[PDB]
């Protein structure tokens, strides 16, 4: 049986998200008092903000959208606010300059990921960011980020877009993976391609809790590399270079911004915090592979930089293949690479020209989207909350972003790993952590994540108490599915302006519309 209306043509190209799912959602609005199952912990007082790529218009401008990437689509923020056991939800697109152009024209006007030579001529000199990868609340300001532009600011309650580049960074870009230092409170980050397309320039900065840039430095990467993420330590910001290179000639010819290169080693740039000269920066190298995200970093008792990350032993973004014929044939032959969670040691006393030691395998399972207890951000940390392919219950042949059906709570100090299974016919997305109280022990509290109930065409938020990581205490049940996203963050109400007085949904007025005389009821009858 085929439903006759299902053979009527659609004008939509296949617009995937990182999970591989391709259903456009695109709604903007609210649900007040979202249905829950179980008991919402009274200790949750804040908002889980998650951001997702969800092209608002069918992305047909270049090559009919055939080469759209899962990381391309217009950023939309979902907010789930927990207060006193009750949850509200709001979904809204970021009003990026790109989104505004395309909605006003009711037309796709942009081409390939990060390639202005494939956008419509009238928009080539716009900010092309879709602000779709991560969010942060810093200095009272709520930001949507994507690494090919500065951030867009949004109201944290209505999600209305307020402006661009709120911290007035001088670079053309800001990472979507800045880190909020637990010691200083600074937002510590960088922007690469910081002087425009295919530039090697990197701008490092720290923005203090009042919104002021208090430390910065201009430097360069060894090649124009895809510097997605970083790790913060007490004395360093360490940039993590993936083995992709940008080529302006390729982009002018209409090809992809990035191409994977098997000959590039994973490379790290150490930036001493508050450095005064680019001469203080050092480049360190291992071997080829793709460490997608850091959990965090710290310095050990001997001052050595320790960083945990995912590690895919090959290209986890196969939609940006190599440039050369020989390397393309290797990618196709290899298919899905081995994927693990690992630990790197960079000893600053060593000669940085010597190859780094091989990383230690921490989890021998495909692992991605790690987060930590941010009370330990930029210092020694132990807990990591990791999105995993659950051992013996997962499909190792899926790309790392497409088979994530569990969570792990890894504790370095104890050496233990606990496991949460999302369920049969379920995926689960990146976890976030909220401490049980401000002075709870590290990693004691609640873990939240979005679950795709694939057989039900719905999405839910699960809530897990770390005292039993294997069991959900509550589920927030939406009446529909949302896109599978990239990152999200738990943002405590304490740091959210006006959290005490403003909900995600504004209340209707108190006064009745109708006069007293219209009631059916008479107290005398
Ligand atoms: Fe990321």
């Amino acid at each position: 049986y085929v439903h006759p209306t299902d053979i009527l043509p659609s004008g939509w190209p296949t617009a995937t998200d990182l999970s591989g799912g391709a259903q456009p959602r695109r709604f903007e609005g609210t649900i007040f008092d979202v249905m829950t199952r179980g008991t919402i912990p009274k200790e949750l007082h804040g908002t889980f903000y998650r951001i997702m790529p969800d092209y608002a218009q069918p992305p047909t401008y270049y090559k009919g959208g055939e080469l759209n990437a899962p990381i391309d689509g217009d950023g939309t923020v979902a907010a789930f606010r927990f207060k006193d056991g009750k949850v509200d939800y709001r979904q809204r697109f970021v009003e990026t300059d790109r989104f505004k152009v395309e909605r006003r024209a009711r037309k796709s006007m942009y081409g390939l990921y990060r390639n202005p030579y494939t956008h419509h001529p009238c928009v080539r000199q716009t900010v092309e960011s879709t602000a779709n990868t991560n969010v942060v609340m810093h200095a009272g300001r709520f930001l949507a980020m994507k690494e090919n532009g500065n951030a867009y600011e949004m109201d944290p309650h209505t999600l209305k877009t307020l402006g661009y580049n709120p911290f007035n960074l001088p670079s053309k870009t800001m990472t979507a993976h800045p880190k909020q230092c637990s010691v200083t409170g600074n937002l510590v980050g960088f922007g690469y391609e910081a002087k425009g397309l295919a530039t090697k320039d990197v701008y490092y900065f720290e923005v203090d809790p009042s919104g002021k840039v208090v430390r910065d430095l201009w430097l360069e990467a060894p090649w124009c590399a895809f510097i997605h993420d970083c790790a913060l330590t007490p004395n360093y910001l360490v940039l993590m270079l993936w083995p992709f290179e940008a080529n302006l000639e390729r982009m002018k010819a209409g090809g992809h911004h990035w191409a994977y290169d098997y000959t590039k080693p994973i490379t790290w740039i150490t930036i001493p915090r508050g450095a005064k000269s680019k001469d203080e920066v050092k480049y360190w190298h291992w071997k080829n592979g793709m460490p997608i995200h850091t959990a965090s970093g710290f310095e050990d008792e001997q001052g050595r930089i320790i960083i945990d990350s995912s590690l895919v032993h090959g290209n986890a973004f196969p939609f940006f293949p190599p440039d050369s014929d020989e390397q393309k044939k290797k990618q196709e032959a290899d298919g899905t690479p081995k994927a693990q969670f690992v630990r790197w040691t960079i000893d600053p006393r060593k000669d940085n020209n010597e190859q780094l030691p091989d990383p230690e395998v921490i989890l021998d399972t495909p692992s991605e989207f790690p987060q930590i207890d941010n009370r330990f951000m930029g210092v020694e940390y132990s807990s990591a909350f990791i999105n995993v392919f659950v051992p013996d219950r997962s499909d190792g042949n899926k790309n790392v972003f497409q088979g994530l059906n569990g969570l792990a709570h890894y504790k370095r100090k104890e050496g233990t790993t606990e496991w949460y299974y999302a369920g049969d016919n379920c995926l689960i997305q990146e976890p976030v952590f909220s401490p049980r109280s401000k002075d709870a022990p590290e990693g004691d509290g609640f873990v939240l994540a979005i679950v795709d109930r694939l057989d039900l065409n719905r999405s839910e938020v699960v809530v897990i108490d770390t005292r039993d990581f294997t069991k959900a205490v509550a589920a927030v049940q939406l009446p529909f599915a949302i896109r599978s996203g990239i990152h999200g963050q738990w943002i405590p109400g304490e740091v959210t302006p006006d959290f005490e007085t403003k909900g995600l949904v504004d209340l209707p007025k108190e006064e009745h519309w109708a006069p007293l005389s219209q009631s059916p009821y008479d107290p005398d009858a």
